[PDB]
């Protein structure tokens, strides 16, 4: 005896939720699999790698009986985004969980749960709630900044700061850096590195909850990022994040204004030439304008000229151009400023009088 | 002295027209290229692989001096769906072609023409106009049938038949086929093979006119496919075209008919299971109702039971998914017929109550 009546639109959702901590095929297939839970009443649905967990709670309108068992990761998020009726009825035939959906009747083979750990919260610490919405902001204007090399472990994920009413997120590749901070409510100071893997999750979590606003705690160990049905604990890194604040200058000697579509679709001419090997363009900041050039030897050169607002210095400056059409694509004004010093230093990006959002992107050898 | 001005969408349209007849990197890198010649006020763009041709006249504004020389076919083609200004500039500056619109300057570095050949016309044979939007529809509705493996010469293409004010097309691979047929006005009998890589470069073209109708010229060793500007001609494919006929059953046991839809959805929840290895489906055909059920060893089971108006035998016949999902894409019918002999036998599937298209899946064997 096990039996479940529920929405087929709350078993998607649960499913979809806890789906980014799933483990790889390899390394505990069992981990690549969801814990489907029954005791007491109460049916949870369980994903970890060991070091994120999600214990998402299922609301159902029936539920009987007492089961514990893992199912495929994969054929079970395909599977609840294809059934096709409101109501989806599991249960157990044999060794198969047996899945009615309307017309459809899937039988998935199980597999045994007695190595797929208890997933806990963690512990008293700091904590502060967020508005679910503004947090989900703050981590697209940053995470695509990650290093996503793994082996780099202090720079595979994103760093939190937090201050009295106050969070700063920040991510960084060692080439470039994303920073956004927020103004929220908060009592205490903390800081600790989520990994970017379990950051996808948090991101997963914040685009499927409708709940207004989400708590986070963190204990020093862990961070639990729990709504109303979904407990999220995330084993925190164990690397020290870089000093990044050495990197954002403190002045300019040169600032442009200029157009964020204007110099996106500069960019992408110039990357006509740049993609073909040099993976740079050069700037060469003038009073009104700014040409951007890029040259590959058996192709062929491209300039493109744009209108800028410009004050300070003329300055020629090289950057690779992919990163730089990383960071526009991530603000949302129609104008954005570009920030320097040095053909050497790095290059401030940030949108046009809007606070609490900045890139930087490092600069590469002139040819 | 080569001076061309040229607007952007012109220089555009005839590049991406004779794009689809260049020839890949390897086996002269020179017919990578496009040919650009410049002779007595006339502007040519050409593209070959030797068994497609296309001459394009560009319709410039001023054309200046005398040039005849190939630029590379991947970066041109990029350039060009760049360019920012309704007007676009050509010249030669030492050794390159120079490309000046608006506010960017391409320089592109230019290769021999000496051994890029001469393009022209199939010669007087058999010849008919046609509709561009039908032929295009036509193309379309069977070209992805096509065998894609080039070593299986007679049926990577797709095969025409004229007949007096008709026109069939045909494509298969070996499992499937897919025939269009419709009237038009046509003198004389007719019937070639025409490679898929020549049938793209048709496609290419008719996606790409927006005149009425288009010129075909058969003369037993090529075919030329002619609008006002643009010359295509290439080379019959030598190989005889299966005798495809045999592979049409002339009767049913059993015709289903299923709404397109309701089947798609069908074969999608079933593919859950049968992408996992098996890429088979069993449709269980009963009075009133198909049962589709395809299973994987390791995974588990699907069946999935759709209404359905049947006449005739009940059967019990397996398909690969995909090739029925493919079908399904190109018919525009709400509705849609299956007609089935035996479990040996080939499927064919057509629109409701529309003449003129069909399509043959064989099946496979059952488990």
């Amino acid at each position: 005896h096990m039996k479940v009546t529920v929405t087929t639109l709350e078993l998607k959702d649960k499913i979809t939720i806890a789906s980014k901590a799933l483990a790889k095929k390899s390394v505990k297939p069992i981990l690549a699999g969801f814990l489907f839970e029954v005791k007491d009443g109460n049916f949870y649905i369980c994903a970890t790698d060991l070091e994120t967990g999600v214990k998402a709670t299922v609301n159902a309108a029936e539920i009987s009986g007492e089961a514990r068992f893992v199912v495929p990761g994969d054929v079970i998020q395909k599977m609840v985004k294809v059934l096709p009726d409101e109501i989806t009825e599991l249960s157990l035939e044999g060794d198969a969980l047996v899945i009615s959906s309307g017309s459809t009747v899937f039988r998935i083979t199980t597999m045994p749960a007695d190595e797929f750990p208890e997933i806990t919260p963690a512990e008293s610490g700091i904590t502060f709630e967020v508005d679910t919405s503004l947090l989900e902001e703050m981590v697209e204007k940053v995470i695509f900044a990650a290093a996503k090399d793994e082996f780099m472990r202090n720079l595979n994920g994103v760093f939190w700061e937090l201050h009295k009413n106050l969070l700063r997120l920040v991510a960084s590749d060692g080439f470039r850096l994303a920073l956004a901070e927020e103004q929220i409510e908060n009592e205490e100071e903390a800081s600790f590195l989520l990994s970017l893997k379990s950051m996808k999750e948090v991101q997963n979590v914040l685009d499927n909850t409708t709940e207004p606003t989400i708590t986070v705690r963190y204990d020093g160990r862990r961070v639990s990022l729990s709504t109303n049905d979904v407990e999220t604990v995330m084993r925190v890194v164990d690397a020290e994040f870089p000093d990044y604040k050495r990197v954002i200058p403190e002045t300019f000697k040169t600032k442009v204004v200029v157009s964020r579509k204007e110099l996106r679709e500069s960019l992408k001419r110039v990357m006509v030439i740049a993609s073909k090997g040099s993976e740079s363009v050069k700037f060469e900041i003038e009073e009104n304008v700014m040409r951007l050039v890029s040259k590959s030897p058996d192709y062929g050169e491209v300039v493109d000229e744009v209108e800028v607002q410009k004050e300070g210095e003329d300055l020629v400056i090289a950057f690779n151009p992919k990163f730089i059409e990383d960071v526009l694509k991530h603000i949302e004004t129609e104008e954005i400023e570009m920030n320097f010093v040095d053909s050497t230093s790095p290059c401030q990006i940030n949108p046009l009088d809007i606070s609490g959002y900045l890139y930087i992107v490092m600069p590469i050898r002139l040819a």
